[PDB]
């Protein structure tokens, strides 16, 4: 239901961490590189938002929040 990791393809995303960390507006490729280097997932929160909002977080935690 939720797009993750390599399935998130946008030229620009607003990338936020799980405790208020600001990464700014970066490519989905850059956001994925940050998530991978931090041992985390990239989770698409909103594609409707412009630019789309992604979080760098543990997907297992996202899944259980919902």
């Amino acid at each position: 239901e939720v797009l993750l990791n390599g399935d998130i393809n946008f030229k620009e995303v607003r990338c936020v961490g799980d405790n208020g960390e600001v990464y700014g507006i970066i490519s989905s490729k850059e956001a994925l590189k940050i998530a991978q280097n931090l041992g985390l997932d990239l989770v698409l929160i909103s594609a409707s938002a412009k630019p789309p909002v992604c979080k760098v977080m543990d997907y297992n935690k996202f899944r259980y929040q919902n």
